[PDB]
């Protein structure tokens, strides 16, 4: 197909962090995350938002209105992560994403292909998280799918440090003279004190 | 009535920033801002979010489950600002606060008293702040006749004051980023000093203040 696919090992324990960490590392414009229940999608978006990820759920107990808003902040980039379910995830109103994550594995080819088909705006990415005792299941899914999936380890604690670190860098770079000029004088105060610790700490708040 | 009452001038449609600015300067443990309708409490809440205020809307459409959460966050400190209508602000689940702010003059004078009774926490004292436009310099006089009391007339806060406040607030969260957490970035900081990159630091403070 026109997209890439990887299979990432993660104990259901640290399956959330892995998700987050993978997100920091690639940090794509739009990520679509599928899970098995409405509780999960909600449960999940909650853990993400906590870790510094603009994630919001997408399910059935959603009034078409809150669901246009959700898909609105997602299309505008306000929301970067969409934790969804196969059904809420259906329509014409469903925008395309850059990365697809099967937080829990799909039992059918049509399933995998309905979720995975939501990636590509030019080719895209697809990631599969699996617990240790989920091996065969992935082996079965592969057979249903017809293609095999590369086994890629999870992102390194340092891999993530440097990813966050480089996005923080790109952010400051985006700030404009009109907004940062308001603060130059305070910047001077810090230079004048020249205590490397204060600034490191300010950076620690952001990163 | 022991607490303090004040009338503070707001520009036409700049009541938000004056509110925020008043928040930053006063930094009260809990604040309650009264509005006329829920779309109001809705808008001022989101507004206060932008400007760096942990605030939440409290209107009557809220389920009793949301109601409880919201008010739990507020009593516990997770929410510093509660934005309510008069109807929604009814109940013994509402806690006493440090600051009551009437976003607009109370529709009526009995309303004032009822809003204002919310302020005042033992060992902390309490304060009322009335926000008035320019057409309303008359209305306040009236409210003071109807209530038979004078509100101190208090200048809003000067941009300096505001900035110094955000700043002290910020250095405050910093006083607890253990060395453990920030060490990795000191060299980079050092280079920013050496290469005199004040703008980067400036962009940094923008993203934080
Ligand atoms: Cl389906
Ligand atoms: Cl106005």
């Amino acid at each position: 197909v026109t997209y890439e696919e990887e299979a990432v090992p993660a104990p259901v324990r640290g399956r959330l962090e892995v998700l987050s960490d993978l997100l920091y590392v690639a940090s794509p414009d739009r990520a679509m995350v599928f899970t098995r229940t409405k509780a999960e999608t909600e449960e999940i978006a909650q853990g993400l938002l906590r870790l510094g990820h603009p994630a919001q759920a997408l399910h059935g107990d959603l009034s078409q209105g809150e669901r246009e808003r959700v898909l609105g902040a997602f299309r505008q980039g306000e929301v970067r992560v969409l934790v969804a379910t196969d059904v809420a995830a259906r329509g014409l109103d469903i925008p395309q994403v850059d990365l697809v994550v099967h937080y829990r594995l799909p039992d059918r080819a049509e399933a995998y292909q309905h979720r995975s088909g939501r990636t590509g705006r030019a080719g895209g990415r697809v990631v599969l998280l699996y617990g240790p005792r989920e091996r065969r299941d992935v082996e079965a899914l592969e057979r249903a799918v017809g293609r095999r999936f590369k086994r890629v380890n999870p992102p390194t604690p340092e891999e993530v440090l440097e990813a966050k670190w480089r996005h923080l860098l790109a952010r400051l770079a985006r700030v404009p003279e009109k907004d940062y000029r308001l603060y130059q004088d305070f910047a001077g105060r810090l230079f004048a004190e020249g205590r490397v610790e204060v600034v490191a700490a300010l950076l620690a708040l952001l990163l």
